[PDB]
C-alpha cells in the first residue's frame, strides 16, 4: 500500500465533473475544480487543467495525471509549510502518507488548523492523537475516512485499508 492507492481508496475515480461531499464540483481523483457554484465556471478551471476542451469529461489518463500533480503538491505544500513540516519529517513513512492524506483532503490551511493534534502526533502519543483528531467537523462529517487515517496514525500500519 502507498500514499496513491491510499488516496484512490479514499477519494474514488470519477471521468465526469462531479460534486463532492462538500457539494463542490470535482473531477478525477478527487481534484477539486471551484468552490463556485457555476457548473460553467467549472469546466471552464476544467480545461484549463487539462489544456483542452473537454466538455466537462476526461479521460483516466487525464485523471491520473492530475492525480500525481495533487499528490506531488500536497508534498511540497508540507515541506514549505513551517506548522507542517517539522511534524512530517518526525513521523515514519506509514504515517507521512496519513498526513499527506489530510493535506490532500483539506489543504495546508485546513490541517495547520489542527494545532494541538499536530502537537501529540510530533510527540509521538499516537492514542491521544487520535482521541483529539477525532474532536473535528473533519470527523463528524467524513466519520469513514477519518476513522481510517486516524487509525493509520494510531497504528503505523495500513490495516484500515487492507480491508478495502
Amino acid at each position: 500500500m502507498n500514499i496513491f492507492e491510499m488516496l484512490r481508496i479514499d477519494e474514488g475515480l470519477r471521468l465526469k465533473i462531479y460534486k463532492d461531499t462538500e457539494g463542490y464540483y470535482t473531477i478525477g481523483i478527487g481534484h477539486l475544480l471551484t468552490k463556485s457554484p457555476s457548473l460553467n465556471a467549472a469546466k471552464s478551471e476544467l480545461d484549463k487543467a487539462i489544456g483542452r476542451n473537454t466538455n466537462g469529461v476526461i479521460t483516466k489518463d487525464e485523471a491520473e495525471k492530475l492525480f500525481n500533480q495533487d499528490v506531488d503538491a500536497a508534498v511540497r505544500g508540507i515541506l514549505r509549510n513551517a506548522h507542517l513540516k517539522p511534524v512530517y519529517d518526525s513521523l515514519d513513512a506509514v504515517r507521512r502518507a496519513a498526513l499527506i492524506n489530510m493535506v490532500f483532503q483539506m489543504g495546508e490551511t485546513g490541517v495547520d488548523g489542527f494545532t494541538n493534534s499536530l502537537r501529540m502526533l510530533q510527540q509521538k502519543r499516537w492514542d491521544e492523537a487520535a482521541v483529539n483528531l477525532a474532536k473535528s467537523r473533519w470527523y463528524n462529517q467524513t466519520p469513514n475516512r477519518a476513522k481510517r487515517v486516524i487509525t493509520t496514525f494510531r497504528t503505523g500500519t495500513w490495516d484500515a485499508y487492507k480491508n478495502l
